């Protein structure tokens, strides 16, 4: 529990654009990835469990938490292939050497498996929940929010987020199964207080998910990194919730097929980290100190 954010927000630029992040400790670094439409943030309460086994970091995505919005922005802005641009010279301006354990989450996932394949031999872990594993079909999707993402990806999607943010104040609370509170609403939605293009990473994001073929990079991507991570011997620690939401059904199926990975599963929908932080930290830091003997 806990409304505080963890640590304190330091700035680079990137690219002519200044990206936030959090950098605490000393060691190798310990990477957590949040994805859409969330920030450094969602790791506040799971970030403390791994005090003292390396250094913790987490990035805000461009546009996104106190990173810089993208301008122009605009329907062609915050593509995946955008956000991995930013991503990459963000961690290579970090300085994170070659043992690197990635903590990821929903598109953190999709830019974790992905930085993780093209740089394997400096990965020594990976511990992803609510992940985009593999390309989907809409069967695969999770029923309850289906239509909805399937408005997000259609004319309709500029009305629904851009001017009503209904990624964050709808889905984001609809996918956690405990109340937030007031102070935790105030820090998810400070990025997007301002309707039209500064919200426009949130209803990018869905666009750019990989179901029924579309868009076909992001689909060659996944279908990338999943082939990979299916074979690869690199330690895994994978985070099941119960209901969860996105990875259930097939993707979950496939996700338990791959190599060297522990599992454990955590009460929670989407947004896990806001209802089982302590269960998650405690089996991530157990992760990590296995990982780094000593
Ligand atoms: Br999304
Ligand atoms: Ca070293
Ligand atoms: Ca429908
Ligand atoms: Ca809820």
């Amino acid at each position: 529990l806990g409304a505080k954010p963890f640590g304190e927000k330091k700035f680079i630029e990137i690219k002519g654009r200044r990206m936030a992040y959090i950098d605490e400790g000393t060691g190798d670094p310990i990477l957590f990835q949040h994805g859409n439409p969330t920030s450094s943030y969602l790791w506040r309460n799971i970030m403390p469990h791994c005090a003292g086994l390396g250094r913790l970091i987490a990035c805000d995505l461009i546009g996104m938490g106190d990173s810089d919005k993208l301008d122009p922005s605009g329907p062609e802005r915050y593509a995946y292939a955008e956000h991995r641009d930013y991503l990459d010279a963000l961690w290579e301006a970090l300085d994170l050497g070659d043992r690197v354990v990635l903590v990821v989450h929903d598109w953190g996932s999709a830019l974790g498996f992905d930085w993780a394949r093209r740089h394997r031999e400096r990965v020594q872990g990976i511990a992803y929940m609510e992940a985009i594993a593999m390309p989907i079909e809409w069967a695969d999707f999770p029923e309850q929010d289906r239509d909805l993402f399937q408005a997000f990806r259609s004319q309709a999607g500029e009305e629904l987020v851009l001017q009503d943010n209904v990624f964050v104040e709808q889905v984001l609370p609809g996918l956690i199964l405990r109340p937030l509170s007031e102070a935790e609403m105030a820090a998810y939605r400070e990025p997007f207080l301002a309707a039209g293009e500064a919200r426009r990473p949130t209803l990018s994001w869905p666009r750019q998910i990989p179901i029924a073929g579309t868009p076909a990079d992001v689909v060659a991507i996944a279908r990338d990194y999943a082939g990979w991570l299916s074979e690869s011997p690199i330690p895994k620690l994978f985070i099941n919730a119960e209901p969860g939401a996105l990875t259930t059904g097939r993707m979950r199926d496939f996700c338990r097929t791959w190599p060297n990975q522990t599992e454990i599963t955590v009460a929670g929908a989407h947004f896990i980290q806001e209802d089982s932080p302590d269960e998650i930290g405690a089996a991530i830091a157990a992760f990590v100190r296995r990982l780094r003997p000593a």
